[PDB]
Order: structure tokens, then sequence, then C-alpha cells
């Protein structure tokens, strides 16, 4: 019932912007932490950022990424974005958006290539 579905991602070149989306279903996405991580083909997993549930506003994001993204949500749209700009080559990966209702629930991913 859970169901995360990224999407936004694609192919620019060094110094553009994307925008990735995370469609939330079975859950209202406002109640919950949520968090953006990436992982790059050869390597691990890389937390990149997180907007904490309503109440209190709270965002927060790698250093490597900070002010270059921006994490917001749409409680109507029962969405997540992650606003990317001023992208490089090391920010290539699969993105997703991750939430825990009891388990961890995250997407099929979103693919970010960004040529030199």
């Amino acid at each position: 019932q859970v169901q995360l579905v990224e999407s936004g991602g694609g192919l620019v070149q060094a110094g553009g912007s994307l925008r990735l989306s995370c469609a939330a279903s079975g859950f209202p996405v406002a109640y919950k932490t949520m968090w953006w991580y990436r992982q790059a083909p050869g390597k691990e997993r890389e937390w990149v950022a997180a907007i904490e549930s309503y109440g209190i506003k709270w965002t927060r994001y790698a250093d490597s990424v900070k002010g270059r993204f921006t994490i917001s949500r749409d409680n109507a749209k029962n969405t997540v974005y992650l606003q990317m700009n001023s992208l490089k080559p090391e920010d290539t990966a699969v993105y997703y958006c991750i939430v825990w209702v009891g388990a961890q629930y995250h997407g099929q991913g979103t693919q970010v290539t960004v040529s030199a």
C-alpha cells in the first residue's frame, strides 16, 4: 500500500539543474520525515538531504550539496521535491527517496547523469 515513486532524473551538463519528485501513496507525506539518498555505480549509498515531518520545520543537507540542493514538500500533491542546482559530475548517481512506516520503503530510483 505504501509506495514511493521517484522521477525527474535525466542527462544534463555540468552547471545545469534538475528537479526530482518523490510521489508518495498509501500514506500522508506531510506526517513522515523523509530522506533523499543516492548511489553511484562503483560506490555505496550516500545521504543527500532530509525534511522533517509537519510540525516544526527542519531541513538538512549533506555538506557536499548544501547551498546547491533544496528539499521541499507539497502536502496536497503528497510529493517531496529535490531541486538540484549547479550540478557536478560527482553528483551522477541513482537518487532514491526513503521513508520509514514501520519498515523502510524506497522507490525504484531515478538516474541523474552530469556530463563534464
